[PDB]
């Protein structure tokens, strides 16, 4: 049942009308997560999984088509957003049998309006595919990704009025918290290409990356607005982004900034910067301030354990020609990560460090040298920032169940090396906090590179 201030700002014909409708819900006290979702599913649907007009752009007269190309929008009509509405909410609530005495809700209810989610669902289906994040998709084609599925198990629950269950958030997982300060937990989706119903006690005290050793995110409502605006997804294909999300998204995110909504939320700051790279919104924070923002979050709220917003700033600077600061950046990240173990369903920010190691840098260092043809590459302190990454990366193996570095790692940690000519590397005094990176601290600095023995001696097993 929609109020009739919800029902007002309908149809939604332009962008302006999703924020409208997205700034008058965050104004209530606890804006509506099912109808705002079903919304960005619909115009996402109609924007990037039916996309209804082509879009390339052709090479005295006027020229027979739009000679720039097309946007567009699909309306949002009342009778087709509140027709889904009304589906999910007869579904839920037809579902779960409502005394939450406190205003707190069980284990065992959380655990049976999880249970109707994940019921609802098609029991084969490729969970990584794009655009299966919203409750649009729920309701639609009964499909959630992993982390759609957290987000419709807290949905359900702001439907039957549980205001206590609410979306937690990692770097790469999501769950739920609930009771009365947010201090019980439960798993209600898989990771990783399931521990359903379980706490994350066990994973907290793994001090995995997945769950920040206990670090994340708890999500008031109004971040979890925050969830589903970072959630918006504008790929068409993997070479085509469409235009119109991407603009939604940004004055989305610009909204709940204003707001105050993202303070806590370092991963959409740097969203937002992103955004920002390429589209700069004139009276707006440049990209960097928006990053240092992010990073100060996490050291505020989240005690700097988190990964991403040095990432977020490293590859800002790498690609803006900053081989310094984008340098200085990484061998902050490998910092954070040296004090984690690297476990099972960490692949997510291993994939993420084996693109810095082994493609970006090599390519950054390729770029100055070939300026070099001051600089990076005969600064001692950029040299520094690298082995102080990889330092990282060999403590965070340290001790940990699962190996990190292969031989793959070895032959670009070589290359990298090279493009310090010896009498740069001569400089560097460093201490070093890995037992890897200590067993060949002198082979590191020697004018002569010995390929063979760094390989033997950064493939050592942990
Ligand atoms: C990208 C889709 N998505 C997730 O995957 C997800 C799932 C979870 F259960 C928990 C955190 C999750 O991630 C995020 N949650 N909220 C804001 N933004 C996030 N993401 C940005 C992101 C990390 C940073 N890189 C960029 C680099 C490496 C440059 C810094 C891009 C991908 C992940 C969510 C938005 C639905």
């Amino acid at each position: 049942g929609l109020k009739t201030a919800q029902k007002t700002l309908f149809p939604l014909r332009s962008i302006d009308d999703v924020v409208r409708l997205f700034a008058a819900e965050l104004g209530r006290e606890e804006p509506d997560l099912v109808l705002l979702s079903l919304v960005l599913g619909f115009v996402e649907h109609f924007l990037a999984v039916n996309r209804v007009i082509p879009t390339n752009v052709p090479e005295p007269s006027p020229a027979p088509d739009p000679p720039g190309g097309l946007t567009y929008f699909p309306v949002a009509d009342l009778s087709i957003i509140a027709a889904l509405y009304a589906r999910f909410t007869a579904q839920i609530r037809g579902a779960v049998d409502l005394p939450r005495e406190g205003g707190v809700s069980s284990r065992e209810l959380v655990k049976k309006v999880s249970d109707v989610i994940w019921n609802s669902l098609s029991r084969s289906y490729f969970k990584d595919r794009a655009h299966i994040q919203s409750l649009f998709s729920f309701i639609t084609g009964t499909k959630l990704d992993s982390s759609g599925v957290a987000f419709a198990v807290v949905g359900a629950c702001q439907a039957l009025g549980l205001r206590d269950v609410h979306l937690a958030l990692s770097e790469d997982h999501a769950w739920v918290v609930f009771g009365p300060n947010g201090e019980q937990t439960a798993e209600v989706t898989w990771h990783g290409k399931d521990r359903r119903g379980q706490t994350v006690n066990a994973g907290v005290a793994e001090r995995s990356w997945l769950y920040l050793k206990g670090s994340y995110m708890r999500c008031d409502r109004k971040m979890e607005v925050a969830f589903m605006v970072c959630a918006i997804n504008p790929s068409i294909d993997l070479h085509t982004d469409s235009l119109e999300l991407l603009q939604l998204q940004q004055k989305l995110l610009w909204l709940l900034y204003d707001l105050g909504h993202l303070e806590r939320y370092p991963m959409a700051l740097g969203n937002l910067a992103d955004l920002e790279e390429l589209e700069p919104t004139p009276g707006r924070p440049d990209p960097l301030t928006l990053y240092h923002k992010g990073i100060a979050s996490a050291k505020t709220y989240y005690r700097d354990e988190h990964i991403y917003p040095y990432m977020y700033l490293a590859g800002y600077h790498c690609r803006n020609r900053n081989v310094r600061e984008a340098l200085q950046a990484w061998a902050d990240t490998a910092t954070v990560i040296q004090d984690y173990n690297y476990c099972r369903e960490d692949e997510e920010i291993y994939k993420e460090f084996f693109e810095v190691a082994n493609d970006v840098i090599p390519n950054l260092l390729k770029e100055a040298a070939s300026l070099l043809e001051g600089s990076a590459l005969q600064d001692p302190e950029c040299f520094a920032h690298l082995l102080r990454f990889y330092d990282g990366i060999c403590k965070w193996e340290e001790g940990s169940p699962t190996p990190v570095l292969h031989v793959g790692w070895a032959t670009f940690l070589v290359q990298s090396l090279g493009r310090f000519e010896g009498q740069v590397r001569q400089k560097v005094r460093i201490t070093f906090q890995s037992e890897k990176m200590k067993g060949m601290k002198e082979l590191l600095v020697a004018t002569k590179i010995n390929s063979s023995a760094i390989k033997l001696q950064l493939t050592a097993q942990s």
